[PDB]
């Protein structure tokens, strides 16, 4: 028993209680192709969001294998056998499902996931300045039971890790000339993640040995995804710890980005949103697509909170932009999720992870949507005992320091 529906009749964000062996149907369970590869079985957990319970040998051409390199950076972990069996893929799918529901059980996660679903990558794929056109790399190819393909736009893919099992990240396909994550456009985000492993850190209150709640780790990557879907990510050359990481962690770490620099970023992306507004205004035709130009223009009015005058012309409202920008960069942070979950967590991004642990969050006797590891009305409830790797030893198997 997984405890996927602690209140009500059905899950509130994830659309189906999937099992990995559920048959393909071309709608929400399907073999798919990323625009070479063999088709992979994938599950549509929500509008715009798919889960691929496979190790990621696809996204990067130079990372087509799970072979470790010659001994390897200190904080890393390899096991070519992880996520090769159907039982494992089923557990991965239910684990990721459970974590989306935990995130969506908080006010902050409802906000974040809503922003993510609304953040459709921009139709900036035309070489002709007056035509709206999709960008092919913001789509997947979805196969039907009869074997036909159809192209489907999406915002987010959660996929298994590549060779280094604990290297989680949020990445995406680039464009020839456009910087999609830094020009307001956005692009489909691929998050390498596993619910089956987590990290250790030390905390006094002798020093205790604790484990990071994987709902916090997923929320971290979803926060990056939000930045990148709205095309407002910080240049990764701004640093090593990047400004983008400090921003995403939040708390007192974020304060270290100086307020004048912040003002300068905000102005840059304000102007980038104005550029999107005029592109939409100068739009004359659409290729795609049986949807009208007016309809697609409106999808993006909705995404970017654009104002529309009586003439039907679009503009960026300074107050609505400040609101959206602030939500994505200041409110959606790891530190704020820690506060909502009421879990123990590293106090700064700079903290060194001690260990890696194997975990299994799918049974509700191990981990809940409401309490994570720190189960209410038990000995695990007090003092973050559920996250304590010695007190709650049965939930954490040390694989490495
Ligand atoms: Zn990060």
């Amino acid at each position: 028993s997984s405890g996927l529906v602690p209140r009500g009749s059905h899950m509130q964000f994830v659309n189906k209680q999937f099992n990995y062996k559920d048959p393909v149907n071309g709608v929400d369970i399907a073999y798919i192709k990323i625009p070479q590869m063999q088709p992979v079985k994938a599950f549509k957990i929500h509008n715009k969001i798919w889960v691929i319970p496979e190790r990621d040998t696809f996204t990067n051409p130079e990372e087509g294998d799970l072979n470790p390199p010659p001994e390897q950076v200190p904080v890393s972990y390899y096991d070519s056998t992880y996520l090769s069996t159907d039982n494992e893929k089923d557990n991965y799918l239910k684990g990721v499902t459970k974590l989306f529901e935990r995130i969506y059980s908080t006010d902050l996660g409802r906000m974040l996931l809503t922003s993510i679903v609304r953040g459709i990558p921009f139709w900036g794929g035309s070489t002709i300045d007056t035509e709206l056109k999709v960008i092919d790399t913001n789509c997947i190819n979805v196969i039907q039971p009869d074997g036909s393909y159809r192209s489907e736009e999406l915002n987010l893919v959660i996929i298994g890790p590549s060779a280094d099992i604990i290297q989680f990240e949020c990445k995406s396909f680039g464009h020839e000339v456009l910087n999609l994550t830094r020009n307001g456009y956005g692009s489909t985000q691929y998050i390498r993640f596993s619910p089956d492993f987590t990290f250790g850190f030390e905390e006094s209150l002798g020093a205790g040995k604790f484990a990071t709640d994987p709902a916090v780790t997923l929320a971290h990557e979803l926060i990056h995804a939000g930045h990148r879907l709205y095309g407002i990510a910080i240049n990764p050359n701004r640093v090593e710890v990047s400004f983008e990481e400090l921003r995403t962690f939040g708390g007192h770490d974020a304060k270290f980005i100086d307020s004048l620099q912040e003002n300068e970023f905000r102005l840059y992306y304000y102007n980038k949103f104005k550029d999107i507004a005029s592109t939409l205004n100068k739009a004359k035709s659409i290729v795609g697509t049986t949807a009208s130009l007016q309809y697609m223009k409106n999808v993006f009015k909705e995404k970017y909170l654009l104002s529309e005058d009586t003439s039907g012309k679009f503009s960026v409202d300074k107050l609505k932009f400040d609101k959206l920008y602030k939500m994505l960069t200041e409110i959606y942070t790891e530190d704020n999720f820690v506060k909502f979950f009421k879990v123990l967590n590293r106090k700064t991004y700079l903290n060194f992870d001690k260990a890696v642990f194997k975990i299994n969050i799918v049974p509700k006797v191990n981990y809940t949507i409401y309490d994570g590891f720190n189960l209410r009305n038990t000995n695990l409830a007090a003092n973050f005992n559920g996250q304590n790797t010695e007190i709650n030893n049965m939930n954490f198997t040390k694989l490495k320091n």
